[PDB]
């Protein structure tokens, strides 16, 4: 594999897009795809889930130990500039979508009119990467990047835009 089934079984379907868990309590994705006007998250109500978002990154922090099957991982303040990273993309139809991607530099952007703190990045995945096979497309929102710092895997950002070109994505970072 390139990565191991456990940090897949992280990626987990929530509202329009997707989320992971950092540890059995926390979980991050991306603001746009989150459900509004609801009591409760993973049948927990609001007051057991500290939630938190700024900027298209959303945490959750649950009281109830929610994948105790996990061991926390590191969430960094953004990815690396330069360096490879991996998106973990997961599709509605059961295919696992490792998108490699070098990271360019953390800035702010105003996006369709929302103020996003994010970080973008150009695939390698081929010359372009539009369509559904090299690129990322509507429903990937909130997949995570992830790299290896040394013998274990962080994470860095949920993926939240990219052109229509392809090549370019943004994730949101903290
Ligand atoms: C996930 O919801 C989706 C993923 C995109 C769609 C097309 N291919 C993808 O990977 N994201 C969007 O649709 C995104 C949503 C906005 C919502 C407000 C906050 C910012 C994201 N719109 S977009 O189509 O990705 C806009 C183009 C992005 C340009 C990026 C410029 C980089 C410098």
């Amino acid at each position: 594999h390139h990565a191991p089934p456990t940090l897949w079984s992280r990626v987990t379907k929530f509202g329009s897009g997707w989320g992971f868990w950092v540890s059995p309590t926390v979980f991050i994705t991306t603001t746009h795809v989150v459900p509004t006007g609801v009591k409760e998250f993973f049948g927990e109500p609001l007051s057991s889930i500290a939630i938190h978002q700024a900027g298209e990154f959303t945490q959750f922090r649950f009281s109830k130990k929610m994948r105790p099957d996990l061991t926390g991982m590191v969430l960094e303040e953004g990815c690396p500039e330069g360096t490879v990273c991996s998106v973990l993309i997961k599709r509605d139809s059961g295919e696992l979508l490792p998108l490699a991607v070098r990271m360019g530099a953390i800035a702010s952007m105003r996006i369709q009119g929302r103020l996003v703190h994010g970080q973008s990045g150009m695939l390698l995945t081929g010359a372009n990467a539009k369509g559904m096979d090299l690129g990322t497309i509507p429903g990937d929102c909130g997949a995570p990047y992830v790299h290896k710092r040394g013998n274990d895997w962080v994470v860095c950002g949920v993926h939240a835009a990219a052109t229509k070109s392809g090549n370019t994505v943004v994730c949101a970072v903290q």
